[PDB]
DNA sequence: TGCAGGCGCGCCTGCA
DNA sequence: TGCAGGCGCGCCTGCA
DNA sequence: TGCAGGCGCGCCTGCA
DNA sequence: TGCAGGCGCGCCTGCA
């Protein structure tokens, strides 16, 4: 009670509202283009034969979320699955996954679950 | 926005979530032992400065841990409830108002937020 | 309900 | 020397 | 010198 | 509807 009331009335984090700024981002684009549902089952089921889940890939390849900027499937490897995620070099795609980053599609598949770290 | 929230509670760094809430946890148990909680709602819900001090005892070389975090109680309870980019103690100045400030070296430390200025 | 295991303050080490 | 960080004994908690 | 970060126009939202 | 304001991708800049 008086512990969740005072936990209410805590000053955000910039990380905190960064993330939610991330994840609107990407759900917003994904309502629009039928591919939410995916997102969901990748994320909850980990299942790495789920479909790709793209988004329109950008001249240099970075997205910006609130003033900050990065490339896409780092952003969203590092949200739901390697919080310590270093850089793109730490990722190499399943032969599956379509739209891998590194093929330079005019879309990119950001599912953390077709790609698989390494240790760079 | 349903999505979105689900979405969240799925992210991996919520180390320091977690950690607010041991944090307020840890002072809110003091604070019922002393019968000092009511105050610490009306000073955080109010934000009224003339709140009266709202101790916990100080330690020998004056940090508090919380979770296997050390840090400072008045900066610990500022950053959360006042300035979440708040960097040391160095950036507080207490009121005149408070009987038992940080920089006062006293058996209690005062962790009222709304005692402390930020500079 | 006895007792394994969690965790904080005090102690100590180790840099700048 | 101001400060950070590791870890144990004492205190406290939650199960089978 | 590669590349992180600043910033404007275009896009979009939101009032009167 | 005239107008204000937020913010991203594309363009551009300044360091270690
Ligand atoms: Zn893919
Ligand atoms: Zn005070």
């Amino acid at each position: 009670p008086a512990v969740k009331r005072l936990l209410g009335w805590k000053q955000g984090d910039e990380e905190e509202k960064w993330c939610e700024k991330a994840v609107k981002s990407l759900v917003k684009k994904l309502k629009k283009t039928g591919q939410l549902d995916e997102l969901e089952k990748a994320i909850t089921t980990q299942n790495v034969n789920t479909k790709c889940i793209t988004i329109p890939r950008s001249l240099d390849g970075r997205l910006q979320v609130s003033h900050r900027k990065g490339l896409p499937h780092v952003i969203y490897c590092r949200l739901w699955r390697w919080p310590d995620l270093h850089s793109h070099h730490e990722l190499r795609a399943m032969e599956l996954c379509e739209f891998a980053f590194n093929m330079k599609k005019d879309e990119v598949c950001v599912n953390p679950y077709h790609y698989q770290r390494v240790e760079t």
